[PDB]
């Protein structure tokens, strides 16, 4: 048995993996029109789902880049956005590249209202996009909303140009006032212990469930191996998620393992409860019960 | 007053009716995808609830078909294992036939000990399930474990082709002062009480004096069955050391001085004893003299039917 | 490769198994349940969707059963209809079990129309259903329109007992040069073209010639029709008039030279014309030199596949 | 002026971005899933498509690393190219990721000979793709041609692990005779006129001088190559024997009396020679001494672009 | 913000220019060329498509037209057609010049039948097209259907020479209940999906109030049509029994909180029905309440668009 | 008979290069700023290999103070003032652009690619990109033949402004006699036709329209018929000066009626660009029997083949 292979278990479930193909159309595109088009998109979508404020935290690691490009010349701030669009080493790119994936959005978070309140050189008034980058913002336009926030967040996080900045880790969520899941069909220890002590941002707790040499994958990434490497993914990205799962099936594995495959919904806190994302998760528990692979699915549809 | 009118009585009674259903997603997979969801479905149910062996007579009657299948070389194993789940025309599927549910039940017991111990081709190691099958299979696991039982149970009795009908030795009825009674609230009903009674006493032939000649018993999500002679052999090779629990019931008169009677409560089956309760109701439609006309026997949607 | 063997190809297509959970349900109930849902489904269903008038030739043959039914008396009219929905054992049951499913069909469209003029014995005013059967009406009612008219379709081809059998003519092929071909997004395979394009011309004794001798044919939640001849006969009795669109679809190499395809697209019955599309995907596995071993018509569970 | 702001010259020419789109989708799969697809795709094409042998040179280069693969027994075979396409940390994968292209290619190649051959652990007999999986062969099959052999292509050479740079011989240039001269309806610069015939001429030496020193060239869906030496090994590296038929172009003024130009027409690649011909759009900014600032090739969405 | 300026939203819609362009080269030819080529066209074209009959108003309208035409001697007979094809100004020309459209389009029809039957004059026997002619008509023989008629209803709509303004009486508004809605992949717009389905049931009252005072509408092709009193007349006069079958749309911000949103999908004249789908593209400029102050229509050059 | 309309139709195996009138359409199709980028791009790569000869004093003085006005207004009304002209709005401006002869229309224009040249007139924005559409129209008007290339600029120009007050230059005189050069034609020696010619080159207008039956006509390459003495002859005066005929071979066959049908092939020079642009041209003659032109086409000619 090898993560590569187990990456494999539940191979009828269907991904969202337009989700992928349309960030791969994006990162095609003339940086001036992926600008254009996350704005264009943003204002689109701003009009019935609001975004929750980025954290005081994130807000003060993002100070100092957000002034120095708010004291430049109208084109040197254009300038920035293309070099972050285009990928460009520059020490504005460096810098945003260390940045945790919340830091980043709160980031673009705050040129945007700029640019709305005209303090920071918005898109060209009336400008047009590219045959390309109109059928990529329209193929966006038509993904239900769960995938809609997961493109735009993937083209923003892989801005820049490859230490590491995120957030302070918020304490864990107090033992009594922690709710509990209930999954239908599944009674498995391992998989309750693994939705209720994330959305108890109980880390130390959870990569307990692992392997030592344990992989979680998350939606569209390779897998992430080791108990090291998880744990700082749990706690650099997965603070203030809410797990909701519903349903789930057991099955027998090879070498007496167990895969196990549930389904449901999660809530981000940059949404809430405005954005529910439609997500499978596929277990491979080795005999002690264990978590040998936890992959995590964007669904393509409700109707999976 | 038709036995199939009588089928109406009490219209309110919720049965499950998910389990004919789910068995009817069954019947569409591939015959290798049956085979892999019960062992898949048996091997996780069986970490928790443990199944009766089969008895010495049931496992003599199926001991010939069983080393048939031993003997064949592992190809061919899981080829005979296939042609029951398609039900295919095979001279082992005519045999499974003929076989009662008991030895049926017991036949695949033993098939599921030597795929355990890799003496017969097992499921092929790490088969995935189909689209279909593994939804079908998270519809089994979410199921009360009585109507697991039951969709595993008619999904194995669905098995063979299409003549001899084998089952096992009837056993003799229990003794008379060892016998228990059933008690039930608001139903003093001596018909009623002598039903239950006489059944969970295993005595046949008094349970079928209690039946009008053109009487039926209509067991859960079959056809009712009809005349005292099919209502007999059904209760001779398939209601041995059931264990009836009858707790309330409801009467009401019915047209032309018959009288209807509701009662609910669980049932044991031997296969699990006390580790599986299904919910149960019983409808009774008795004649003027106290004759069963008609009884249906209902597993019911939930505990709080 | 054996044809059940074969019926696993492409296990990832969903199909619409809520159908036949469906059906199992409805089988279920209380024949004068059966009798109302349908009528309270076709009179829901009815106000915006138009079934088509049964044929001339089929309402010739169902005609004498028809004007039988019609001089009874209201009781036994009502007799007559549970005896087919119970499947009792009538010889109108026997004479129903006779015919094609188009004429069974076209049937009950005119007892529909006699109930709503008041000429058939209707369903008592205010009936009201039983708990489980609002329960299979409301799942009827929320599966989209394809869905709901297989549901109606196969509940009323399965009513009667089990003797001839009886279909309307066989309408001659669409004249050669006024064909249309169809096109398929990925497949430039002749013989799944020549599949579609005969059937959308009725030429039969064209497509079975596509088959191998042994070849298979499973329609929707069928098992497989196995053989030239029986192939042949389905075409005959039950495939006219269908309108075939396929849009898209995958090649793939199968074992010993085999190749496996799916096409995906939607059909049109002449029941309801333009106005339902069924989704479905069809699966063949084609021998070395092109011909169909086997083909699976699957009705898809959503949109999405 | 920026070479990523010259990345925008004509937004109006539609790139056929659904090749960097489908190869995201097969990056997601499995590694199994992408080879059986692949291995697919390929038997499937190679039906109409027959691709040319690799060069005895490259053969040399890829002669130990087949060895080394086709000595190990059939579990450990699949491993090695499982862990080519999961990009694992291998010596064969670093040695694979220090390739060409066509070497890479051609190591694929010969690997798709000896599994036909049954000498190298094919792909399992009747393996089905997952649901992704089958989807994304679908798209592929969908595409023309030219969108195919791009998407394989491109598969392919991202296996690997991310050096010392092993590459085929430079072919030395066409004798000057010999070589015939585009042309281009509308289009007389001379600087694009002769990138086009020493392209089709493999003078990478004299190309190379057309380029300003902060010069860059943008393969298709690739980021741009900037600055001479790097765009001279990509010439060395990848643009031997390429086939570049122009046919119309159209010519407008820039910033700076800079000069903008687009080109339209056809590529033909050595591996599949007149067999596949790629749409292709060229777009030229040169600076006032004619020499090229930037040039993108976009693979074009249709034959209308 | 302008009419004119809002002309160009959305420039990289790829319009079908070919269809101006051929009707450009078509007005250079000589009148009994026109003729006759459209005489060809037609012919060649009616094998496949068949055109709907004008109604009983159009036809009642241009019926004293027709009458004075058959009275008229053959070589008179031509001489009045080749007037229309030349814009030549006498009565008959005059009062085709104050028909709407479909007046014109049901007036040929008309003499195209009698052209058949042999009562009027039709084109000479083995006549052959100039050089010119022969060109155009290869050109036209090779679009699309949708661009074909477009072609030829352009053609015919521009002969006559050059008050009063004749039109067919204006059908009714669909009435509420029947209405069927549309609904577009990416567009919840109000203003736009209420534009689709207002025009969908012929009620250009509703649809009128959408459009700003000073708001414009362009045909395929034409000029900006501005204010509503001009654009209702338009409505009112060539809009009426369309279907309009949007399928996909981007919506994206413009100068001033002005909204610019882009729809594609098809449409259908009555002329043809269901065999003709022309490739439209939508393209609105709506003002922060939502109003329509600029929507163009677009045939699209082709299915890639 | 015979009327002027069927006469449209002698030698239809001419090949008119009708790609001129189908890209014309096109271009009127775009949007107006797209219309003013195309022309000024294909000017620009144009002028690299030919030079526009200079307006007359007279056509400059006559578009002084039309552009003058414009030059005073700030950028953005100039690109406003240069958009209504393409769009055909209806301005002052448009409705004298309307009223100028082409030849003047022209110098208005060329005048303004000066001044947008230096920076005086609003440039096109820098940059700019053209449609998808107007990209398209580019792309043939550059593969078009130079002759073919100036016609399209031509007509595009000269179907600007807004729909009698017609203002055009002063009449040039005649040509004296004894310094009048004549043509030769291989297998033409129709005294008419030859005439023609000769008159023509020579800009001596009034023994031309001699020439013509009453209700006779001239069809300028791809316009209507100008129909009779007076229209024609107005024709001459406005827009036919300075050409250079050079008529190589015809064809003469008789017509109905005892009319006379002649083509000639060979090129014509505008004093626009002189030498540099040869445009291949017929001519379509219907003579009656005393020898006079009941119609005249003049067709652009699709290729050097024809
Ligand atoms: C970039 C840009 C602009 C700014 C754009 C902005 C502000 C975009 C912001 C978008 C955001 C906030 C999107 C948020 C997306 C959040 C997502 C998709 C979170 C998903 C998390 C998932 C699904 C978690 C799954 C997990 C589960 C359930 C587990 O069990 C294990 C952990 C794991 C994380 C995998 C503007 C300024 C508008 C224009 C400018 O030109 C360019
Ligand atoms: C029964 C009943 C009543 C009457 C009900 C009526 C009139 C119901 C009528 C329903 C009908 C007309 C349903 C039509 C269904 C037709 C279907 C679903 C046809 C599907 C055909 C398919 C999917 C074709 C597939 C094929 C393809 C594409 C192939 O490639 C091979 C052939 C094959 C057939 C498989 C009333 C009178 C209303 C009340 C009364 O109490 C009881
Ligand atoms: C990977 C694998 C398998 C093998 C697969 C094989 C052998 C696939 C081979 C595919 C190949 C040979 C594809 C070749 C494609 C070549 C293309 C697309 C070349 C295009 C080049 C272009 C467009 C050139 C453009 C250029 C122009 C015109 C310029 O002006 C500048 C240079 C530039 C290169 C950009 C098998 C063994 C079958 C199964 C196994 O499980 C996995
Ligand atoms: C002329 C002639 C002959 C007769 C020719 C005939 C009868 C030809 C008839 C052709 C017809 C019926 C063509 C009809 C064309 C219809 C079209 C192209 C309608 C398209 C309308 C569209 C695209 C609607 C678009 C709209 C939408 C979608 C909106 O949202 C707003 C309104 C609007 C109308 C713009 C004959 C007799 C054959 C020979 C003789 O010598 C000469
Ligand atoms: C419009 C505009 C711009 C300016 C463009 C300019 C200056 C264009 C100028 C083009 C010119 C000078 C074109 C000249 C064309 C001349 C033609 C094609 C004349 C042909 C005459 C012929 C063929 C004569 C034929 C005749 C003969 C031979 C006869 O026998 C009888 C008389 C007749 C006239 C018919 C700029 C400023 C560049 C950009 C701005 O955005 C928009």
């Amino acid at each position: 048995f090898t993560i590569d292979s187990a990456r494999g278990i539940f191979p009828n479930t269907l991904a969202a993996d337009v989700v992928p193909a349309t960030i791969a159309r994006f990162s095609q595109l003339n940086a001036e029109d992926q600008l254009a088009l996350i704005w264009f998109a943003y204002l689109e979508m701003g009009k019935t789902l609001t975004i929750a404020a980025p954290g005081a935290a994130s807000m003060q690691l993002a100070e100092n880049a957000l002034k120095e490009i708010q004291a430049m010349g109208p084109l040197q701030q254009t300038q920035a956005m293309c070099d972050l669009a285009n990928r460009a080493d520059t020490p504005l790119c460096r810098t945003y590249a260390s940045w945790s994936p919340n830091i980043k959005l709160g980031f673009w978070y705050r040129l945007g209202e700029l640019m709305e309140q005209g303090f920071v050189a918005p898109i060209p008034a009336g400008y047009q996009l590219s045959a390309n980058a109109n059928a990529v913002l329209a193929t966006i336009q038509g993904l239900e909303s769960g995938q809609q926030i997961t493109v735009l967040r993937n083209a923003v996080v892989d801005m820049g140009f490859t230490k590491r900045i995120a957030e302070p880790v918020v304490p864990p969520q107090d033992t009594a006032s922690r709710t509990k899941v209930s999954i239908e069909g599944v009674t498995n220890a391992t998989v309750l212990n693994y939705m209720d002590n994330l959305n108890a941002n109980d880390f130390d707790t959870l990569i307990e469930l692992f392997t030592s040499d344990g992989a979680l994958q998350p939606p569209f990434q390779r897998p992430i191996v080791g108990k090291e490497n998880v744990l700082r993914f749990f706690r650099e990205e997965c603070q203030n998620l809410k797990l909701i799962p519903e349903r789930g099936v057991t099955e027998p594995a090879e070498d007496g393992f167990t895969q196990i495959k549930v389904t449901g919904k999660v809530q981000t806190p940059w949404f809430g409860g405005n954005v529910g994302m439609n997500i499978a998760w596929r277990f491979l528990l080795n005999p002690e019960g264990k978590i040998f692979f936890v992959a995590i699915d964007l669904l393509a549809s409700p109707k999976e």
